[PDB]
């Protein structure tokens, strides 16, 4: 809810490692999300027809959209919680157009933490993970607040 400057630096130190291969991370994150939570795939009319992990990895539009995800997320994270202006277009389209429940943001957050671990075994330790979780929690909480502002979600 408030992160220390140290936790923010951990988050941004890790994020520079994402920005080194945004496509790879975005792809992996989306695939982890769809594998571990197939219900989220159904929300993508563009991808719902991708079934094996092998198909997802070969979809360049899935990879493109991972880039879309992560660059939007990275913009937010670089604001270190001063992200109201960035969240509202995101909350607006995910509440009202995509109709994404906040719970699915929790799933993709777990997918992010997981993919960060498999792509950075020695870099993503307990501290950075604690920090990244706080930052994604703050993100989720502020998105949820923005949902209710738009009059949405339980
Ligand atoms: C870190 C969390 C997330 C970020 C930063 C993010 C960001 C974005 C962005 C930038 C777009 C493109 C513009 C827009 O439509 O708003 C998008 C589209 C979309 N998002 Fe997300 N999203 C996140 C989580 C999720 C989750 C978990 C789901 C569904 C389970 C979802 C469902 C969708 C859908 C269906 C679209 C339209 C996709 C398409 O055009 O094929 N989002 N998202």
């Amino acid at each position: 809810m408030v992160l220390s400057e140290g936790e923010w630096q951990l988050v941004l130190h890790v994020w520079a490692k994402v920005e080194a291969d945004v496509a790879g991370h975005g792809q992996d994150i989306l695939i982890r999300l769809f594998k571990s939570h197939p219900e989220t795939l159904e929300k993508f009319d563009r991808f719902k027809h991708l079934k094996t992990e092998a198909e997802m990895k070969a979809s360049e539009d899935l990879k493109k959209h991972g880039v879309t995800v992560l660059t939007a997320l990275g913009a937010i994270l670089k604001k270190k919680g001063h992200h109201e202006a960035e969240l509202k277009p995101l909350a607006q389209s995910h509440a009202t157009k995509h109709k994404i429940p906040i719970k699915y943001l929790e799933f993709i957050s777990e997918a992010i933490i997981h993919v960060l671990h498999s792509r950075h075994p020695g870099d993503f330790g307990a501290d950075a993970q604690g920090a990244m979780n706080k930052a994604l929690e703050l993100f989720r909480k502020d998105i949820a607040a923005k949902y209710k502002e738009l009059g949405y979600q339980g």
